[PDB]
């Protein structure tokens, strides 16, 4: 039962494609889009990718 309630600094959870299995934080959200702004910290860098709330889980 995630919840879809994001907000910017949270930290989410990704499960799909090759992000899946990883965490990171939302910087942007876009209800009316419905793509959450977040990155993953991939070979020590972050990397803003943007994801589904169903395509990643709440922390």
């Amino acid at each position: 039962r995630p919840k879809t309630l994001f907000e910017p600094g949270e930290m989410v959870r990704v499960n799909d494609g090759p992000f899946a299995d990883f965490n990171g934080v939302v910087e942007e959200v876009d209800y009316e889009k419905s793509r959450l702004k977040v990155s993953v910290s991939i070979f020590g860098r972050a990397t803003p990718v943007e994801l589904d709330f169903s395509q990643v889980e709440k922390a």
